[PDB]
């Protein structure tokens, strides 16, 4: 198996999510996500997607191999992949900031993964429709050419129109609690409709915009890095913390003003505000997010 | 993948355990075993302990590969193993008998391969200890030197003397009724001691040297090929009917009277009887059944 042969050279983080380490494979470089033993059922679901559907696009990492492999004496389950030397994109928002061509890169890089997931595609290239469900600044890799793709796909769900099923998985794993949507905090989310889970991947992707938005510069200033919500909840936010602030109070992050003296920002301030709707049905889509980046400038 | 690349050429089983095939990978016949959507937590079983264990042995089935592939638009979990053409032990006493070293070659065989499962092995050559618990004629495959092999690792439960840990999986499926043990069926087995499962191995490894002995030759006669219990429960038998037959009243299959006309058949039965101790505690264990059947002739 390609367990057996990769050297495992640096480990670049460590958490309740397991270990990522950089390795070599036949000399060259990839990632391999070590899952903690309580997280079987991700490393089963990532690698029920990228082994059964055809998911090579530029803005969603990149597949090499799953295995299960035994170290220290006991199992472990290996995802492996492309290595991306920049990190994340919460690590990397944290230690520089963007001119406005760098800032659009990222963010629309970020919405043409996400819309490539969303969408069903048919034919013998085909895919099919498939939701995130835990989208945030720390599941999005930075490649050297400014542009983005997106990790973790062990919460997703999927979509076929043929049989028109829904598949949910069985994974009793939630998304990270900051980037919740009300719909998921409030336990109201239809569950039986796709639509649901990619309209809780646009909220999430707004609080993302917001993050990436506060490191562009505009008249040679911008904001500290902060996440979603910094300014009230706690690190580690209970489900109660982020409800009474999401769906009682219905905060959202603020928008800091000088956003509203440049072009750019002003629109996607606006973008954001339309991802966050308490009304799911009224945030936009993915596609269409990706068609405004498209002609932002 | 080697899904990707296998062609599936026979069908040779389809039931509630999925489908087995004869197929060709690098144009050389392989088993390919498609698990039902039911049992994704057999395949990881499997997959676990062939991937994580040193278990090559001529008499435990050989591994090849574990997948998931894409088929009807929907997942498949394929085990990809090495092809019996002679099938298995269940069929094929079905349509033969035996002389008395086919015989004797047939159950030591077994015993050997199920005690290279129930011993744990140090160094860098080791494996741990494995108990299989779903032992029966339907899983051992006989070759084409008359030996057989041990499949279907599905429900096995493992230790090592290092920890001195338990591993049991978190598996819903239970053995096969009709071969399981009377403190399976009466739910006192000591489910925290490694022992009651290789107990549990032993019993129903009786039960399949009876199934064997019948169709030895002894004074140019057999018996028709009868499974387990036949005389007192129907196909397909519930816990309760097997609990009735075996807890109750204490039942155990009826040793046919030419046995005691032939000097090996007279010690197989002494060996199966051995293994049928109501009583856990007493049963032989599999290298003392190995060892008593090296000496049979
Ligand atoms: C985010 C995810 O699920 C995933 C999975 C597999 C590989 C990778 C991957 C690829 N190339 C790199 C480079 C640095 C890196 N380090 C951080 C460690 C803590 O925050 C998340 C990423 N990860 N990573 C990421
Ligand atoms: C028994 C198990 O679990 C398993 C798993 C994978 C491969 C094989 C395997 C290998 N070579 C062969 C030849 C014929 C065959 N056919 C029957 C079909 C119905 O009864 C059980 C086996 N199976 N099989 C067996």
């Amino acid at each position: 198996t390609v367990a057996r042969d990769i050297t495992l050279l640096e480990c670049v983080g460590k958490g309740r999510y397991g270990e990522v380490w950089r390795g070599s494979w036949q000399g060259e470089n990839v990632a391999v996500k070590i899952f903690s033993s309580r997280d079987e059922k991700s490393w089963f679901r990532e690698t029920e997607l990228y082994n059964t559907v055809m998911l090579r696009h530029e803005n969603i990492l990149g597949f090499i191999a799953s295995d299960m492999t035994s170290r220290h004496s006991s199992t472990q389950l290996w995802l492996i992949t492309h290595y991306h030397e920049m990190g994340s994109l919460y690590d990397y928002l944290q230690l520089t900031t963007l001119d406005t061509v760098s800032c659009l890169r990222i963010v629309l890089s970020i919405a043409s993964g996400l819309a490539h997931l969303h969408i069903e595609i048919f034919g013998t290239q085909g895919k099919p429709a498939i939701a995130h469900r835990d989208l945030k600044s720390k599941n999005i890799l930075v490649k050297k050419n400014g542009q983005c793709c997106i990790a973790d796909l062990g919460l997703a769900v999927m979509h076929s129109q043929s049989t028109n099923q829904l598949d949910v998985g069985n994974n009793p794993r939630v998304g990270t609690k900051r980037y919740m949507a009300p719909e998921v905090l409030d336990e109201t989310i239809q569950v039986d409709c796709f639509d649901s889970y990619k309209r809780v991947d646009i909220w999430a992707f707004g609080l993302v915009l917001w993050e990436v938005a506060r490191r562009m510069v505009s008249n040679g200033i911008v904001e500290d890095y902060k996440p979603p919500f910094y300014d009230v909840v706690p690190n580690d936010p209970s489900f109660e913390d982020m409800r009474k602030v999401v769906c009682v109070d219905q905060q959202r992050p603020n928008i800091p003003n000088r956003w509203f003296s440049d072009p750019t920002l002003t629109s996607l301030a606006k973008l954001m505000k339309e991802c966050w709707y308490q009304n799911p049905s009224a945030r936009l889509t993915a596609l269409r997010i990706k068609k405004t980046l498209t002609k932002i400038d």
